[PDB]
């Protein structure tokens, strides 16, 4: 009802009908319309012919460009300030600070974030009211992971950005099937603004609509709500990947008693027509996609890719750990990916893919740093600044963290049971990161706390996915620091207590390192195709095999226990070398790190952990 008719938003709906929405949906949809004040609401569909219409949209305002080299490729160069996550300005809302961060000893929790509820209205209402005045509202119901999963969430974002709309039907499952699955039932709640009003005041670098200065990207966990204000850049503007799948589901696994991680799935196949899955957990920029879509280079092995970014996890009633990638596509990293690295995804992104900020061919096609592929004749490079690029200039013809966005089942090597709603068993689970020097190239935990521990003392040194720089060592634990969704103490306590349940079938934890380096400065590893080699041993120890030998750091593989043929000149020696002058500085650094960053919240097995670690490597 009204008096008027500044309420009622269906005179300026150009596609669907606010009839038709879930009362709870409508409400969401015309509650925030009065707040934004778009000028048009387009409740999307997920057709072809929709996603036709906007990509045909964004060309014609000069948003994106057709690469006509291949079928259906579309490039977008973005502002320059705009070009990755902004984990500084990512914020939980909770009512008390425990919890979302455990109290720190002393210093600044490194695990997240807090903003009071009062501290975060005051900056809602100075960012969002009027903020679409002039722009299309985008209504986009999507479902992560299969739609019909147990674990499966629907959720609705609201978006004034065609770019994202495109690349939401990639990464999600979006479209009118999904609200005909929600009915009446809860939902995540989304908004997201590029934050730039008509008329504009400030002209657009390379067209794209963003305010860098009010960058928000708020969660609200008791609330259910995601609220993004100011990028438009994948992890920060399509809410349904990190701000979703990892921070909100990871509250929500507490509560309900699932795992949300950052976390590969592939499966794998030896020659005696065993299969397995896996479970890998590494930081931003450390070899996920690479890993999960391997062409191996041992015969008779096979790797199929489940998914390469998030790991929704949960036990069966036979005990076994199951898990589901909850993502429709892949978001991965474009420099480095070349036929030799990444053979599978090339294949994958030659059709249907959006790139963000690579470089133009002049023939059409795309071009990155590591791409191992030379030009023809007379074909000119242009850079993701949008500017002629020559290879004697100082910077890259593609920003670092360029991203192509590719359907998933275009993967030639996607696994059967991606889509599978009871998930796939996992058997065992990798840690890792980029770790010059120390850390020997793979070795197995000693039990499930130590596993647990291992994860949680995580180092790797910065890369350039948030905003960080420098060669610097940081911590990582779990590689979820970014994404932690409530107490890290508390999370460590739900790992651990995975072994409290019955008939439960724990997998195998391991550690591995491809990037130690000698003292040349060059990677004793290939790796890459090659870490089909150590993936051989841990399926052998899944099975049993007696490979192993007894470190103070846990179980490594024995002599000759490696198939190294081929690469006979690798040096097995500093490979799998245990300095103990090494290990005595790197328990310090992580006893400091736990006791100032947990502090209370330390379970007390993590600490036993630290001192049984300590004692053997003082027996040294
Ligand atoms: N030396 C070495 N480098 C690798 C290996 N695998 C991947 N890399 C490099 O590490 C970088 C990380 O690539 P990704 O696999 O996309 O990183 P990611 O873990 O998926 O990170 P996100 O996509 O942000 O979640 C790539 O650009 C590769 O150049 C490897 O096996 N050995
Ligand atoms: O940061 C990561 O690990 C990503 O996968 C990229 S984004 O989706 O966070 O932008
Ligand atoms: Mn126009
Ligand atoms: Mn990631
Ligand atoms: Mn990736």
């Amino acid at each position: 009802p009204q008096l008027h008719n500044g309420l009622d938003f269906s005179a300026k709906v150009i596609q669907g009908s606010l009839d038709s929405l879930p009362q709870e949906v409508r409400k969401f949809v015309e509650g925030n319309a009065q707040l934004c004040q778009p000028e048009y609401i387009h409740i999307c569909d997920g057709s072809e012919e929709e996603y036709g219409r906007l990509l045909a949209h964004m060309q014609e305002e000069g948003v994106i460009r057709k690469l006509k080299k291949y079928d259906n490729c579309w490039l977008a160069l973005t502002d320059p300030r705009d070009v990755a996550r902004i984990e500084s300005k990512t914020v939980i809302i909770t009512q008390e600070q425990r919890d979302t961060v455990p109290i720190p000893k002393s210093g600044q929790s490194q695990l997240g974030r807090w903003m009071s509820e009062e501290d975060f209205e005051k900056a809602f209402n100075a960012r969002f009211p009027g903020c679409m005045k002039g722009r299309t509202m985008y209504v986009i119901p999507f479902s992560m992971g299969p739609l019909g999963s147990p674990l499966a969430k629907i959720g609705i974002e609201l978006t004034d950005s065609p770019y994202v709309v495109a690349s939401m039907r990639i990464m999600t499952r979006m479209g009118t099937s999904v609200l005909e699955a929600l009915g009446d039932g809860e939902f995540i709640k989304c908004l997201h603004s590029v934050g730039c009003p008509l008329p504009l005041k400030k002209p657009l670098v390379n067209n794209w609509a963003c305010n860098p200065e009010l960058t928000l990207i708020a969660h609200l966990p008791d609330r259910r709500e995601i609220i993004s204000f100011g990028s438009g850049y994948g992890g920060n503007s399509l809410l349904g990947k990190k701000c979703f799948a990892l921070r909100i589901a990871s509250r929500l696994a507490k509560e309900e008693g699932w795992l949300a991680e950052h976390m590969l799935i592939l499966g794998i196949t030896n020659p005696e027509g065993k299969k397995k899955y896996l479970a890998a957990a590494f930081p931003s920029a450390c070899g996920k996609t690479n890993l999960a879509m391997m062409n191996p280079t041992l015969p008779g092995w096979k790797v199929e890719c489940v998914g390469d970014d998030i790991a929704w996890m949960k036990f069966d009633a036979q005990g076994n750990l199951r898990a589901i990638n909850p993502e429709n596509g892949f978001f991965g990293v474009a420099p480095g990916t070349s036929v030799k690295t990444n053979p599978n995804a090339i294949k994958t992104i030659q059709k249907n893919t959006i790139f963000t900020n690579v470089a133009e061919t002049s023939d059409g096609g795309v071009y990155w740093e590591g791409i191992d592929e030379p030009l023809a004749p007379g074909v000119t490079i242009t850079s993701w600044k949008n500017k002629e690029w020559r290879p004697q200039d100082e910077e890259p013809c593609a920003h670092p963290n360029s991203r192509f966005c590719t359907p998933a089942s275009q993967c030639p090597i996607i696994d059967p049971a991606w889509e599978s709603p009871e998930g796939v068993p996992i058997e065992g689970i990798i840690f890792g990161g980029r770790r010059p020097a120390g850390v020997p190239l793979v070795y197995e935990a000693l039990s499930w706390q130590h596993g647990v521990f291992v994860g949680a003392a995580m180092r790797s040194e910065a890369t350039a996915a948030a905003e960080h720089k420098g060669k610097v060592i940081m911590h990582d634990p779990f590689a979820m620091r970014p994404f932690f969704g409530y107490n890290f103490g508390k999370y460590l306590a739900h790992w651990l207590s995975m072994a409290h349940r019955p008939a439960a079938k724990l997998p195998k934890i391991f550690h591995v390192n491809w990037f130690r380096k000698d003292k040349n400065g060059k990677f004793l590893w290939p790796g890459f195709g090659e870490n089909s080699r150590v993936l051989e041993w841990m399926f052998g120890r899944i099975e049993g095999e007696d490979s192993a030998k007894l470190t103070p750091i846990g179980y490594v593989p024995k002599e000759d226990a490696l198939n190294l043929k081929g690469l006979g000149d690798v040096n097995v020696e500093e490979l799998f070398g245990i300095s103990k002058e090494f290990w005595e500085k790197e328990v310090e650094e992580i006893d400091k790190y736990l006791e100032d960053q947990v502090n209370a919240d330390l379970p007390y097995e993590i600490e036993r952990e630290l001192r049984a670690l300590k004692q053997r490597i003082s027996q040294m």
